[PDB]
């Protein structure tokens, strides 16, 4: 769930990373 | 993650839809 | 904002409407 | 907008409250 | 889900509280 | 308004950026 807030912060799927699990 | 994300963008709770789980 | 909302729940920028101000 | 953030979160226009305006 | 924007909007990891499942 | 909605996608207050006003 943390990872997933940075996920978010950093623009979600423009960032280009996987979306986190925690 | 990335629907979850969307559904986020679109106000969460405040868009009439469950919260999706990817 | 009550409108702002369902702008939000329409896609947001992607409904093609413009950000209500309510 | 931090409060209007939380407000959506809770449920937006059929939450009970008024949009915040913070 | 829901509990989870909650979260996000009070804050999210710097909220002193841990997020949601939900 | 669009400025806004791009913060909210990006978790609002979470984000660790204050929100705009557009």
């Amino acid at each position: 769930g943390d990872a997933y807030a940075q996920w978010l912060a950093d623009g979600g799927p423009s960032s280009g990373r996987p979306p986190p699990s925690g």
